[PDB]
């Protein structure tokens, strides 16, 4: 509808796949080469389905901060025959607050879904499903089941992936450039 939705669509159309684990279907953001991200509660194993194709997992790492606190981001390297467009230059370098974000989801239940969530707060600490979690972004939208893994963007930036909600607010795990250096 406007330039926020334009940037979101450009990310969705080239840098997402549908990931299926034994815990459900998730929006999955591809970042570069065969490297993608998914919420850690997806419980990635040795095999995952990517757009309904059986795919070997070459590596999976559940990220934690240097205090050994959950970040709710798992970085997955896929045994896929195709690379993702490299979008690492759209990742923020530091923790920040944002204006005017979009949450974008693509699954069997919610294809081509875009939500203007408005202002994004650097919330920090969240007890997420009973797990102490750091680097949480918060937005005042009543997000629902089916949205985990959804991509949070501003114009110019890919800032997080949706990991939860409390019925009135939604919560995303930050993406930082430093997670994807090699
Ligand atoms: C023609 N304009 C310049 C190229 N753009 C991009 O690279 C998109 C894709 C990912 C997010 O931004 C924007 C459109």
């Amino acid at each position: 509808m406007g330039p926020g939705f334009d940037f979101a669509q450009a990310i969705m159309k080239k840098n997402t796949v549908i990931a299926r684990t034994e815990k459900g279907e998730f929006t999955m953001l591809g970042v570069y080469d065969r490297v993608a991200v998914i919420p850690t509660h997806a419980s990635v194993g040795e095999i995952i389905y990517i757009n309904d194709v059986e795919t070997r997992v070459l590596d999976a790492c559940a990220l934690r901060d240097l205090t050994d606190t959950n970040l709710e981001i798992t970085i997955v390297k896929l045994d896929r025959n195709q690379k993702f467009r490299d979008i690492r230059h759209f990742l923020p370098r530091c923790e920040d607050d944002y204006n005017d974000a979009v949450l974008s989801v693509h699954t069997s239940k919610f294809p081509n879904m875009y939500i203007p969530v408005g202002q994004v707060t650097n919330y920090g600490f969240l007890n997420l499903g009973g797990t102490p979690t750091h680097r949480i972004l918060m937005y005042n939208f009543p997000t629902r089941a089916g949205q985990c893994g959804g991509v949070v963007t501003t114009t110019g930036k890919v800032i997080g992936i949706h990991v939860g909600g409390n019925g009135a607010q939604g919560f995303a795990a930050m993406l930082l450039h430093s997670y994807f250096t090699d």
